[PDB]
């Protein structure tokens, strides 16, 4: 009985060393994944559906693909387990959104698509897309509203966030940087409409002086300001 790697009638079978049996199913050999047909034990190529997970096995090396790949002039992304991944991900040229099937221009499932000048919200994560179809970073003003997008994930931010030692508050539902007076947990705060930062110390508003503590909360009673009590 032949064992080990064998090329039989031009097809790539794999009979294991120990017991010479043909190997069938998803098989991991030398840290590389293959798919051997469960009926004929032949190594297959192309697009493969295994327990509703899609893989793509190269025509030449038969090994499962990882990372970012171009197939038939369309772009796809596969995780470490070679599974076709859907969603927003980092690729060699930036950040792209790989969308479900028949989402845009009858795209294939898991294919990269064109998506410009709009927000996308995938499983409660917001992104904004520019003309280049990436997804944007840092501080942006969109429709007169301030947003922050994480420089490492392009996800829109939320909750109290300390940036350059200055606190900002982003609405938990819409992620807009809060402006003006806001009540949070029954505590009042004031954010400057021009910069968004919280108010610390005495800050006169509309010809009326108000005091905010070190942390930013608003205190009552007698307090020291530069002129006096």
């Amino acid at each position: 009985a032949v064992t080990g790697w064998q090329i039989i009638n031009g097809n790539k079978y794999y009979f294991d060393t120990n017991t010479g049996i043909a190997a069938v199913g998803l098989q991991i050999i030398n840290n590389n994944k293959y798919y051997f047909n469960p009926h004929t034990a032949i190594a297959a190529t192309g697009w493969q559906s295994i327990n509703n997970a899609k893989y793509y096995f190269d025509i030449n090396t038969y090994i499962g693909t990882t990372g970012y790949k171009t197939i038939d002039s369309k772009n796809f992304y596969f995780d470490s387990n070679c599974i076709m991944q859907i969603g927003v991900f980092k690729v060699s040229d930036g950040f792209k959104y790989f969308a479900p099937a028949n989402t845009y221009n009858n795209n294939e499932e898991g294919q990269a698509i064109v998506y410009q000048n709009k927000f996308l919200t995938i499983n409660g994560k917001r992104y904004y897309f520019d003309n280049n179809s990436k997804a944007v970073t840092g501080w942006h003003t969109i429709d007169g509203k301030k947003y922050y997008f994480n420089p490492n994930t392009a996800i829109a931010a939320t909750g109290w966030h300390t940036i350059d030692d200055k606190k900002y508050y982003f609405n938990p539902d819409t992620a807009i940087a809060a402006t003006g007076w806001h009540t949070i947990d029954d505590k009042k705060y004031y954010f400057n409409p021009n910069t968004g930062i919280t108010s610390t110390g005495e800050t006169t508003i509309n010809n009326k002086s108000f005091y905010f503590n070190d942390k930013g909360i608003m205190q009552i009673g007698v307090f020291k300001v530069p002129d006096g009590f």
